[PDB]
Order: structure tokens, then C-alpha cells, then sequence
């Protein structure tokens, strides 16, 4: 049972579709709101679908009347309810299951003040007693900003999704859209995909019900710490994190799931920015958290350094077995040249481990990358080198020299010799932690592929949480080498 | 109200919704809207922006000034009247019009160039489809039966919102209408 629901959510948006190109993200997010009783916020230029999407979401329900205004700065209350005798509502608001209310950041102080009522108790006034308002979906499309200081920014506080939509970029999705013979004024929705008002107040209860794995949790408990201590994050109330719960669980409710999935967190990226300022961090600050803290991309990379850590201290302990011994070459030259090992070493960054520790620039080392671009001209020629210490930072001087039985010695402020050693061709303890880690890797991968199935995500978002993953597990093959 | 005229064609009278007849729709003014009004919404759905004035040439005045026919009378004969059967299939004809790859790479190269200046006007994406309607339509009537690239030049009254962007919309049309459109300058 609850897997035929997917079927029937994914057929459902199949059709309405058809006729709107580069609009799945936004016929996609009107049908979640209007199953169960949130609003979405339309922002973009006059002239992009913004209000044939009202209009298609009436045919989804057996019993919907739409209803199209545009707010004005002159307009009165009862050309949008309905006029006075006692209130002759008949076909306006408060009897309307979809209604679409145009450029809203310019309205009169009036309806302002009777907007925020039919939202958080959907009640309307009918001259003396409260009547219910079936209100399902509530859609505003407009094209420029509130102030940040005005009246405004109370319904702005209020709608939980916030879309920018725009115009079609691509050029093969514009010719098919420039010569569509889909009338926009039909009927679309087979009988069958159509849901009746039972269905309706019945899944309003299981929204609820779904349960919360304090795993999913997780990352909505560090990501608000992240977007507080940086000034330029928008500020976020509890209003906004209670509406954002009903979204999340409706998310994996229709897409064949009982619990919340880690993956639905990627619809929070239009419900917490709120001018084009904010869109740039709240973009950047999820992606981050759903490339790194989501499916333990970045808990395994902090964790894959401490086995490399404990590698290389293995390797420098036991580095008096292999020493490092230089071979000498002939010919005719003032200096003592030097050369290299031929086929026993090939890399460019090799690294060099060695046996006593030492203090350079006030700061311990365990191993010296050097360069072999540079290290055939110092040993011919002569002069100075340069090399980082612990395969990081700048390429610092440092003092090398030649010894009596062709080894390399590392001096510091103190004169104190180091014999450099290279590292030998796994310990059982780094294969031990290696096979541990790469456990976690594949079971982590295998609940991806499970849920990005789901038909409330975005097709580009896709793209970069395979890439995140598959950056993870290449790197943890390359130390079992 | 008059909104819900020209998108769905309907009106709501009292209960029950009755369609639109309307075939041609026509709005004069004297002055423009303000540029934050609520009334650029009915400006944008407008596809046909004729900017008309008076007269200019002497022979044409004279003619005008003294003028005998009726302004008010028939000056169209009867076999030149259409009925309400022809209107009707008219329009399932006008979007069977086939789009030739050549007239596509004219229309996308002339989208972007106006998003790039910064005077020139935005073209949404209701006025390129509703524009292909009237192409499409110019060049059935005329005994094609496909997009023409002559049909462009149609573009110079739909584009233009104001006094800014007549100036503009004349000059990037003529340039791309000499140009690209018969292969000028790609030769
Ligand atoms: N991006 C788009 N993709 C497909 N069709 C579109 C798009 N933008 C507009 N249209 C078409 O243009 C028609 C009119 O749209 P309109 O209501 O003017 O949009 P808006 O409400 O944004 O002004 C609609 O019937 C719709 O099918």
C-alpha cells in the first residue's frame, strides 16, 4: 500500500507537465504544498508560467475552483472576498480550493490585514459568525522585493516555499516550448489520477504520524548552528523550522517511505533565503552539509586522515631497515656530482621519511616530500633546495647536505644530524581500520541509491552527491596500494 | 476582470461561467503607465503595440481633410465577408503552421542579444509564444505554409513597451532583418 502511493504521485505530475518546459521544480513543489496545506512564494519576472501553474493545480482535486486577482494599490476588500449586503462570497476566496494573488508587495493595508488571518486559522469573517476556508493551496506570484523594514514582511514570514523562477535557458527545451499545440485551458488529468476530498483529509493525519529518526535529525541540529555565527545569514525563526517539518515529512509520505529521509532536506534551499543576497549562502551552506555531514562524507574524511596519520607512524619507526643510499657517476666537472637512484624511484613528489625527529621553523615533521625536478639539479650542481614539511605548506629552505657514506643529512638550529630513509613497498593494524572504514562507505552508498528516487528533487542536485560520494572512496583506495 | 476575459475567454456571471465570443480586442490611450503600476499586467498580455499619430505628408492631407465617404456606413461588400464557420477553422490551421530550422536560430539569436544590453527591453515568455501566433497566421493568409523569415519584421510593434525602447527595438530588428535573416552578413 504504501508503495503503490509513489505510482500514483509520480503519474500524477506526469501530466501536468505537459506543455511546461524547465517547470518540473515548480509543478513538482505546488503539488506537495497542496497535499497538505502549506503555501509556495513565486519570484521572477512577469511572463514565466506564473499563473498557468495556478491553474493546473485545480484539475489534481475532483472539487477545485481556482481563482486569479491581482492585488493593486487602490484595491478593496470586497472585490477580492467578496462584497457586502451578509457578504455575498459566492465564487471569490473564502470558497475556493487554489487561489493565485498576483504582485502582493503592493497591496493596501486592508487586505493585509485579513491575509494573514485565512492562513494561520483559515477562517473568514461573514459579517457576524467564523466560517472554515478549504483553502488547499496558496500560491503568490509577484516580481520585486518588500522593504525590510514595512508591513510586508509579515506574509513573507509566513510562506514556507520561496521559488525564483525564470526564464528557459536551454535552446533545445525552447523550441518545442515556442511551438506547443497544448492547450493551456484543458483538461490534462486522466479521471484515475484524479484524488476526491476523502483522500485529502485522510492524508493530512499520516502527515504527522510519520516518525523522526534522530539521525535525520542531526543535520538540521548543525546546520542552524552555521547559520548564525556568519552576519550575512538570513535570520531564520522557530516558525520557520516548525513549517519546515510538515514539508519534510510529506516529502518521503508520497514517495513510498514511513520515516524522513536524510535526502528531502535539499527543499529547505527555497524556504530559508529570502532576498537574492541570502540565495548565495543558503545554496552554498546546504550544499555543504548534503556533500559532507549527510551521508558521512565528511565524517569519513576526517576520520580517513587518522589511518594515514598511524601509517606514516609506523613507517618512520621502522624506518633503520632501509636506508638511502646515493650512487656516484663519473665524467669531467669541478663539482662532485651526484645522481639519483635510476628505476627504484620514479615519482615526482616522492616522499622521505626520517629516523630522529627534529624541529624546523619551530614546528615537528615526520616526513619531507621533495621534488624530483629539483632534486637532480642539487645534487649535479649545487647551491640551495627547497622542500615542505608534512606534505603541506610552502617549500621552505632547508639544510641538506651530503654525507661520508652517501646518505642525506637534515640539519636544524641546533646542528643536529637526521639521516633521510624512503619508505619501504601494509600492517595488519592499517588494513584493519582500512576494511572497517571501507564497510561504512558502501553501506552509506547503498541508502543513496535507495531514496534519490523521490519525485520532490531536483534533477541537477543529483550530480553532486555522486560526485561527493565517489570522491570519498577513491581516496580511501589509494592508501591500500 | 479583464483578465480572465483574454486567458480563459470566460466570465464569471454570478454562478455559472458562459464563454467569450471576443475575436479582437483593441485599447487606445494617450499616456503610459507607470513602470511600478498595476497596470503593466494588462500591458504585458497586449502582444500588438502600435504607436499611431497624425498625419505628415501634403498630398496625403488634402484628400484626408476633405473626405465624402461615410465613416459610419458598409464599405466592404458581401462576398468579402467572412462567416462564422470560416473563423472557426481558421484557427486550428494557424498552430499546424510547421517552424523551419532557419527561422528558430533567428528568433534565439535575437532573444539573447536583448538580454545582454542594458537598455534594451525584457521579452518575456509570453510575448515569443503569442508572437508566433501572428507569424504564423501572416504568412497562412498570405499562401504559405510555413514561417517565413519576412514575418520578423512584425516584431518591431510587439517588442516596444515605451519611448526608450522604440529607438531600440527598430534598430536591433533592421540590423538582424539585414543581416541575418537572408544571410547578409553571414556571407
Ligand atoms: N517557461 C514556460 N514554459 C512553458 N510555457 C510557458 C512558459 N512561460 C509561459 N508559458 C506559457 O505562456 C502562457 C501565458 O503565461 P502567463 O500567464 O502570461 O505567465 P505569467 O503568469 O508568468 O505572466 C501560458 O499558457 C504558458 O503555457
Amino acid at each position: 500500500h504504501p508503495h503503490l502511493l509513489a505510482e500514483r504521485i509520480s503519474r500524477l505530475s506526469s501530466s501536468l507537465e505537459k506543455g511546461l518546459y524547465e517547470r518540473s521544480h515548480a509543478i513538482r513543489l505546488c503539488l506537495l504544498a497542496a497535499l497538505s496545506g502549506e503555501s509556495v512564494f513565486l519570484l521572477g519576472p512577469p511572463g514565466i508560467a506564473k499563473s498557468l501553474i495556478a491553474r493546473r493545480l485545480k484539475f489534481a482535486f475532483q472539487n477545485a475552483r481556482a481563482f486569479e486577482y491581482l492585488m493593486t494599490r487602490f484595491s478593496t476588500p470586497e472585490e477580492v472576498f467578496g462584497p457586502l449586503s451578509e457578504r455575498l462570497t459566492s465564487g471569490y476566496l473564502p470558497e475556493a480550493e487554489i487561489v493565485f494573488l498576483d504582485e502582493i508587495w503592493k497591496a493596501g493595508p486592508a487586505i493585509l490585514n485579513t491575509l494573514l488571518t485565512a492562513i494561520n486559522e483559515r477562517q473568514f469573517r461573514n459579517g457576524a459568525h467564523v466560517e472554515k476556508i478549504p483553502m488547499r493551496l496558496l500560491v503568490a506570484a509577484s516580481n520585486e522585493l518588500p522593504e525590510a523594514d514595512s508591513s510586508l514582511e509579515a506574509l513573507y514570514d509566513r510562506m514556507l516555499i520561496r521559488l525564483w523562477l525564470d526564464k528557459v535557458q536551454d535552446k533545445a527545451n525552447f523550441r518545442s516550448m515556442l511551438t506547443s499545440q497544448q492547450d493551456e485551458n484543458d483538461n490534462p488529468v486522466p479521471d484515475a489520477l484524479q484524488v476526491t476530498d476523502e483522500e485529502y483529509e485522510r492524508w493530512q493525519k499520516e502527515i504527522g504520524e510519520i516518525t523522526l529518526p534522530d539521525h535525520v535529525f542531526e543535520l538540521i541540529f548543525m546546520l542552524r548552528q552555521q547559520l548564525d555565527k556568519l552576519p550575512d545569514a538570513p535570520y531564520v525563526s522557530d516558525r520557520r523550522w516548525k513549517k519546515a517539518i510538515r514539508l519534510l515529512q510529506a516529502s518521503a509520505f508520497f514517495s513510498g517511505r514511513s520515516a524522513v529521509a536524510p535526502v528531502d532536506l535539499i527543499l529547505l534551499k527555497d524556504c530559508l533565503w529570502y532576498d537574492a543576497q541570502s540565495l548565495n549562502l543558503i545554496q552554498q551552506q546546504i550544499d555543504v552539509l548534503m556533500t559532507g555531514h549527510a551521508w558521512q562524507q565528511q565524517g569519513m574524511l576526517t576520520r580517513l586522515g587518522a589511518i594515514v596519520q598511524r601509517h606514516l607512524q609506523l613507517q618512520q619507526q621502522q624506518s633503520d631497515k632501509t636506508a638511502l643510499t646515493v650512487i656516484r657517476l663519473g665524467g669531467i666537472f669541478s663539482r662532485r656530482q651526484q645522481y639519483q637512484l635510476p628505476v627504484n624511484v620514479t615519482a615526482s613528489t616522492l616522499t622521505l621519511l626520517l629516523q630522529k625527529p627534529l624541529k624546523l621553523h619551530d614546528m615537528e615533521v615526520v616526513h619531507i616530500s621533495f621534488e624530483r625536478s629539483a632534486l637532480e639539479q642539487w645534487l649535479s650542481k649545487g647551491g640551495e633546495i627547497r622542500g615542505k614539511l608534512n606534505g603541506i605548506g610552502f617549500a621552505q629552505k632547508l639544510n641538506l647536505e651530503v654525507d661520508s657514506a652517501q646518505h642525506l643529512v637534515v640539519r636544524d638550529v641546533s646542528l643536529q644530524g637526521s639521516t633521510l630513509a624512503l619508505p619501504g613497498s601494509l600492517p595488519g593494524e592499517i588494513k584493519q581500520q582500512l576494511e572497517e572504514l571501507e564497510s561504512d562507505w558502501r553501506k552509506q552508498h547503498a541508502l543513496f541509491s535507495e531514496q534519490q528516487k523521490c519525485l520532490f528533487i531536483p534533477g541537477d542536485w543529483l550530480g553532486r552527491i555522486e560526485a561527493s560520494l565517489q570522491d570519498v572512496g577513491a581516496q580511501i583506495r589509494q592508501a591500500q596500494q
